[PDB]
């Protein structure tokens, strides 16, 4: 029967407080989501290329790939403000040490299916007609047959309100591309540089099709699709930032000369440089604090901004983010630059997208102007040519340093993960299906050891003309859309935070310059500002 | 046996986090308490007067009472910065709505009692020589037999510092004083005043002394004197702040002409004044939004700063504490001013004491220079004698205004309690043996209806000199102290917040220029700067 | 009550809500809290081209003053009182004639026994939600019946989007197909 | 129905059934809408003061707390001639 | 709700108040003039409470066959008592 | 409490407290002097 509802609208985040501090943070989310039927039904490999890198000195300017565009759209769950308001993202960067993930539920259900015709008069008049026997195809990847392309990166998830209506993205995934870019040149020069997109390689061409890989649910205006509640097998989050640094780890020396006076512009002074004693990484006799024994270093410098080349292509190295030094430097140190659109925060006025440069604020982060090099003898008071500063040159180079080129990543580099980015940030990621895996991902904090878990593929069923469909490329379809709801559940689990020490820890407050990017205008104008996360601090030795 | 050790020093607060929400804040405290001997050891009923306030127009100066010092010395727990160091206090104003009270008991163990001896060389010389037979007297009133006299109010003590060593306060009471101070003058002109304390009426003087009222444990130096544990029955506290007034309980009217433009500097427009419909309470046909119906009124006009006098003597009404209004003004809202002492805030250089004019923010307060009254009939276009505006004086006196004497406290007068306040505020305080018990406290949030729990009476026995001890008034004695630590636990019991809204509310963060409030110094100083306390907001309708 | 009595809070002006009682044999009715209740065409109101009905009200529960009735004295009694040791409401308050000593003069003791709200039909409220203060007030004006425990849902009812074939990503405003609705609505509140 | 039970005691069932005609919301968007007037801004009309801050939100609320949606005059006659105290048990709302 | 069984009525639109930090002095008479201050100014942060309907109470789709029935609300309240008293201190006690 | 205490017999001779901005405590008001008249006190007796 039609006229009889199939689900329940729910949007609540229960924190269902258990015992021994640990919560279950049960979060569900409902948005109507809007989909429109496909502008073509075939599928269609599009190579890109640009113009632009064409020309000298435009190489960082890489649009080109090759791409698999296919007519299902993708319902996409895999973002935090989905599943958190800041009311109740608020309650977890203060109180909050672990984050567990649990389970997972997807539900399409109230599908209204509808076709809009348009009668001949002297404006333009749609009429919307009720389809009752026309269908919606829903396909839930459970193996995960298909290429797993998360929408959170290209902010191309369902919107973080629960009143406006969202929209599902069209699920497109890379195909193989050949890239013949070189030779890599300046600006100032000309070159005959060879821009083009090879012939793709034989060996490695990988074309998934949605209905020969995934069993598909056909959908009546009466349907209830419940996906099966995936259970994770995740990682521990930790959300409570680590400070200590090669210069906080461990036991400080002892100072014989202790201040008297109130007000730290006066200064205690420790022991001679010779006559400190302890264990010590070098030849010299003065053991001063920065060549010191220190357990592990935290942080490494990566050799940044470097764009590496693959088969594929262009590419700059992902740094692994962390909270950069007093001077704001950011690039090596892995900043996130978050655009968004207007159901992802950004105030709905004429203005273009909104920016927010972040940062975690795990103290683990280097400068590139702030970094030496020196000799193999220690040698203070060094010699001109015996320490590499900053301002050498490499190769000739004024404004490239060593530190483009040095990398430090050593063993014993102790190391934070990925700060979880609010609202517009991933939640989980697929386990690159590679034989040594990464220690951690750039783009999502919680990794999925096990089969991730399926993401939703709805397309409309071809509603189709009289006219005949044998010998034609295109043909002719009835134009229709679709409004069905999707119910989620992401049962989280985290660990209550207890306060073992005297001084009160940043929380995350609301001041008077606060509330109005928290508050709806006078339009209806709202808005979704990020949450520098990872507030409460902890140890890292 | 001296050499055994009879208790242990434990400081830390455990929030054991119970199911459903319910925690079980478990807070305990330790200090030493540095006893030094009684003066002496009679008992002394001190009239106090004072020859400022027998000039005229110094009445407000009013220090004259009578006062019954005892010997006894009092220790004391009721006062918050005990149990909580700011960690633990931030994590309370951050989570907890309500805060029921459970359970108290005290403990004095490992005492150790010295004698010191003078030497009469050339500086003078003190010998500190260990008593292993004296003893000291200690008696936990179990009953209240004794009047209940809190050293909170009086910031009195213990320090809220476990390291630093506190010390216990003259247990002394109030005896019945017959207060003559008529007539009240003006500051200009002369009078013939009479300030004299009159001689104690016969039917009411109340000499309490500490033997013949309480069984009194003598304490060697191996002792373990544990109190039981008191069990309390308070009413359950609500952190959560009410910012909802009579322009803000009920349903907004309708407003037809809604904005257009992004700012809120474009304001909607409601429909007419005698347009409109609804229950009201006045006679005229239009229905504005100052003259409508709300259930109750919030807050209530205290005749403030009136000095009423009892048979004690003058003394200024209390005001129920309350949030001021935008206009600043704190007198007739009850805020509090709190001097503090060394051991209770307060950097410890050469300054004088700090003061933090508080209030709380349960917004249900109101300003005495924004209130008028008016004639029986309604009248828009007020006519100048049927309304009374506070530049009007009252008896001819231009700076008193209508508000001074005016009192709105009927029956429908909803209202907050005493906000907490830290560290410097009372836990709990005894229930006034009134046939009529007022409704609330403004000394102390936590009113327990049974017995309160018994308040500790510290005394060094009477170590004495060889010296005869009959016909004498005063006895020398071997000069002596003690050092007793004194261990509490203060089980709470409270419920944990949920967000149920959207934007997140005002958490008591840390700021830049906040640290150093939480901090110490080169030397040692340490501060305990009050928190602004009640930041969740809840409605009151 | 102190009555006309515009308090002001963080909030704005508001008058303070009097509890409403009979008046005395003078019509006053201002300090004794009437009901001035204007409705719609929906809730009584003979629906031609008049304006809305408006029925001063009051309750019949005698115990209620008046303001041009009331005196005061000094503090011995003396019949045949001195012309400066009584208030009659003749005397202004600093010097404003129309106004008594009455509309700052409160006289609610402990000893003050009170009657309740009068339910008001058919425009009056049923019940009303306790207060969540510390201080429960002792009677609400609004409604008669008090609610101590959760009081009853309030029911809120939308249509859901039916939307246009038009995108809904980075605009601020959709377009619809314009609906409505009509769907029954049963109750039963069972007294005692 | 007034159905007598013992003692003196009744258990007044009051039903009520209305058509509830539901227009759709004219804006999806929730709106903080300030609200000032002119009409304060000028001296004396304080009275006069329909200033507030408004949170209009699409939803529309079905209300039954008002006394004359349960009792037609008929049956309220009744309840004021005889009836001394009103005790209230029960309440379902249903929307068919 | 209309009180008319056979008029079909119309519900509200759900609005609740904000807060408000009001301007409004000096409050003055009629006649002179005076430099009044008539804004209300930026709302305070510590106070701002916005309920929004999806995320606070779990919501019921409804087609065109549907039935959705509240459960019975069980009231506990004070007996009114419809019977005014009379009396008045005037009227207390015994007459001489 | 109160520095300056008793020394003779009879109740002509009066203690002495402390100073006025010097004393200590929770108070009601907001000027700096903590006199008795202004004190904290729990709740008022009687009433006007």
């Amino acid at each position: 029967g039609v006229g009889v509802s199939t689900g329940s609208f729910n949007n609540q985040t229960e924190f269902h407080y258990l015992g021994d501090g640990l919560v279950q943070i049960t979060a569900h989310a409902s948005r109507l989501v809007h989909l429109n039927m496909p502008e073509h039904e075939s599928y269609r490999r599009i190579n890109v290329l640009n113009s632009e890198a064409g020309v000298a000195g435009q190489m960082v300017q890489d649009d080109a790939h090759s791409q698999m565009v296919t007519p299902w759209s993708l319902v996409d769950a895999n973002a935090w403000g989905v599943w958190f308001n800041p009311g109740d993202w608020q309650l977890i960067t203060n109180n909050m040490t672990e984050l567990n993930l649990v389970s997972f539920e997807q539900e399409i259900f109230n599908v209204v299916l509808k076709t809009i015709t348009e009668s001949a008069t002297t404006p333009p008049t749609k009429i919307y007609n009720n389809d009752l026997t026309a269908s919606l195809m829903v396909a839930l990847d459970t193996n995960n047959t298909l290429p797993y392309t998360p929408a959170a990166p290209r902010s191309e998830t369902l919107g973080f309100y629960p009143w406006l209506p969202t929209k599902p993205t069209h699920y497109r995934y890379y195909m193989t591309c050949t890239r013949n870019l070189t030779p890599p040149t300046h600006t100032g020069q000309a070159g005959t540089i060879t821009n083009t997109i090879s012939a793709p390689t034989h060996s490695d061409v990988m074309f998934y099709t949605i209905e020969n890989a995934v069993p598909i649910h056909l959908l009546r205006t009466g349907d209830e699709f419940s996906t099966g509640t995936y259970y994770f097998d995740t990682k521990p989050l930790k959300m409570t930032h680590s400070w200590q640094t090669n210069r906080s780890l461990g036991l400080p020396p002892k100072l014989a000369t202790e201040p008297t006076t109130e007000g730290q512009q006066h200064t205690g002074t420790l022991k001679a440089a010779t006559d400190r004693e302890g264990i010590h990484q070098t030849i010299n006799n003065s053991y001063t604090e920065a060549t010191a024994l220190r357990p592990a270093q935290v942080g490494y410098n990566t050799p940044y901004m470097n764009f590496e080349y693959s088969d594929g292509g262009p590419f700059l190295t992902p740094i692994v983010p962390v909270y950069d030094t007093q001077y704001n430097a950011d690039e090596p140190n892995g900043a996130y630059r978050i655009t968004m659109g207007y159901q992802h925060g950004q105030i709905t006025t004429a203005t273009e997208l909104g920016r927010y440069t972040l940062n975690p604020i795990s103290k683990g982060g280097r400068a590139p102007n702030q970094e030496f090099n020196q000799s193999s003898p220690l040698q203070m008071e060094n010699t001109l040519n015996g320490t590499l500063l900053p301002t050498d040159p490499i190769g000739g180079k004024t404004d490239i340093h060593f530190t483009n080129t040095l990398n430090t990543y050593g063993p014993l580099t102790a190391l934070n993960n990925t700060p979880p980015i609010y609202p517009n940030g991933q939640i989980w990621d697929k386990e690159l299906d590679a034989d040594l895996k990464p220690r951690l991902h750039v783009t999502a904090p919680f990794v999925c050891k096990n089969n991730p878990p399926g993401q939703l593929f709805v397309k409309i069923a071809p509603n189709l003309t009289d006219d005949f469909n044998a010998d034609s490329p295109q043909q002719p379809r009835i134009i229709t859309y679709s409004n069905f709801w999707w119910k989620g559940t992401l049962t989280f689990t985290a660990r209550m935070r207890s306060s073992n020490m005297w001084n009160p820890i940043h929380q995350h407050t609301t001041t008077n310059d606060n509330i109005v990017n928290y508050m709806p205008s006078n339009i209806g104008g709202m808005r979704l500002y990020p949450e520098i996360p990872q507030l409460i601090p902890r140890k890292l030795y």
